[PDB]
């Protein structure tokens, strides 16, 4: 029963965490049983939604991807807790490239061919004039051959806040927590030798915790915490800031996010005039010999290069272009606006882009919650929800088997993505 099981969520403070333990107290778990361990105190400084905004779309990318974000989606307008958090202003996937174009075409058809009225929320915008309709700040001699697929769906996330507000309800209800190095995750405990039956976890400076369940949400860190078997390689995107006068940022009130696969996006700048710009790009790995728990040798593993913990860190020279480019075709106004709070924020691909959401092989009482795969934080409402149904045997198949343990699967240095991901040795510029 509940309210005498003791839960551990490794990684509490970041987005799959943070959603995991709140999903636990609604379930109807003892807060004094459920334990939060993070590096970092909730909202982490070093998860992927340590940021100020984060884009909201429809992705139609797998079976339960579309069931997903409109779980999502209706947590983010109707739920008390995270709808001021959500801004609804749309979102416009844009292109002007004739193999762009058609990539548009095919995912607005793919929209229609769920057959669950996607149509009433999803427009191609076949001209300029319905361009210029969503988004007044472009000009036309800007979005000459531009097409775009709206949707009414989109719009984009206050993300560090949101993080918060599931952090500060955890403890107004007695979630236990556990930050810095006795929050930091080294090994899982084991009643066994033959390591069949996990009870708890270690920390770094040695403190043990015990409980019935233990969840892994350690995003990029999780393939370096215990052995993933190549399942879930780490990768970095970045992104730039840029500041505006309060009368430059009037004309960007509550517009569409702009998105083009070809060069990045920007979202609207928020209450201070700051505008996040990102390039888009098949990320970069930072791979070293590291032995994750499990792991019978050292592996060459992509280890996160952490911001949080070297704040000095920027991103490489290559970024640097590539986001000012993204610049220049979205915001040619603002094409000398210095850039300042330069960053790398990591996540963690599987080879098809689908979550990691298990219980362990071998380890029983053991759960992994990650592989976000570098598209997860609009699930932060409803993530939670699914991985408390796993952890109670309640998973709908769909869910189950497109989040299964599976080694060998595909390559996910490549996963998805247009290429394998450059490692951030051969990229330099980052390191100060
Ligand atoms: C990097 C990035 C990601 C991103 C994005 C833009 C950038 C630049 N834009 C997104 C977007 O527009 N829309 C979207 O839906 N997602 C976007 N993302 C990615 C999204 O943030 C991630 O997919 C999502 O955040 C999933 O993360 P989850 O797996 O929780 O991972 P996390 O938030 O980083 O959490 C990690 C927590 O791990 C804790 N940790 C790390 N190591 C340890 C150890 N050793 N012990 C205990 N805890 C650990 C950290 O505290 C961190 O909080
Ligand atoms: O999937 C979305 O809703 C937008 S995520 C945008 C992005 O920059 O986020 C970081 C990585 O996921 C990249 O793959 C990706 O281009």
């Amino acid at each position: 029963p509940r309210a005498n099981t003791k839960i551990i969520v490794v990684g509490g403070g970041g987005t799959m965490g943070s959603s995991t333990a709140l999903h636990l107290l609604r379930a109807g778990y003892t807060p004094s049983n459920i334990t939060v361990l993070d590096t970092y105190p909730i909202p982490s400084a070093q998860s992927a939604g340590y940021d100020l905004n984060k884009i909201f779309g429809i992705s139609g990318a797998n079976k339960p991807d579309l069931q997903l974000s409109l779980e999502a989606f209706d947590m983010w307008k109707n739920d008390p807790l995270f709808k001021p958090f959500f801004h609804n202003v749309g979102q416009m996937d844009v292109s002007s490239t004739e193999e762009g174009i058609k990539k548009l075409r095919k995912r607005y058809q793919s929209l229609l061919r769920a057959g669950i009225g996607l149509e009433k929320t999803n427009f191609l915008l076949e001209s300029e004039d319905e361009i210029l309709a969503k988004a007044p700040h472009f000009t036309r001699e800007q979005i000459k051959g531009w097409k775009g697929l709206f949707c009414g769906d989109g719009g984009w996330l206050a993300a560090a806040k949101a993080i918060n507000a599931i952090g500060q309800f955890l403890k107004e209800q007695g979630v236990k927590f556990g930050f810095g190095e006795a929050g930091t995750f080294k090994k899982p405990l084991f009643a066994d030798a033959d390591e069949k039956t996990c009870i708890g976890v270690e920390t770094v400076d040695g403190t043990k915790y015990y409980a019935d369940k233990v969840v892994l949400a350690a995003g990029a860190w999780s393939s370096t915490l215990v052995d993933l078997e190549e399942q879930c390689v780490s990768k970095a995107w970045v992104f730039a800031h840029i500041q505006l006068t309060p009368a430059e940022a009037a004309a960007y009130k509550n517009t569409p996010v702009i998105y083009d696969g070809d060069y990045g996006f920007f979202i609207e700048p928020d209450e201070n005039g700051i505008i996040k710009v990102c390039d888009e790009f098949p990320g970069f790995t930072h791979f070293k010999m590291h032995q994750p728990y499990g792991s019978p040798v050292p592996k060459l593993i992509s280890v996160p290069r952490s911001h949080a913990k070297h704040p000095t860190d920027t991103y490489p020279h290559a970024s640097e272009v590539t986001i000012k480019k993204a610049i220049n075709r979205f915001l040619p106004r603002f094409n000398d606006k210095e850039l300042f709070n330069r960053a790398m924020c990591w996540c963690t691909d599987t080879a098809d882009a689908n979550l990691l959401v298990c219980e362990h092989p071998r380890w029983k009482g053991f759960y992994l919650a990650t592989g976000d795969s570098g598209h997860s934080f609009k699930l932060l409402p409803n993530i939670g929800k699914h991985v408390v149904e796993l952890l109670e045997g309640r998973l709908e198949s769909v869910f189950k088997d497109a989040w299964r343990w599976r080694p060998g699967s595909g390559d996910a240095l490549k996963s998805r993505r247009a290429a394998p991901a450059k490692d951030l040795a051969d990229m330099p510029g980052w390191r100060n």
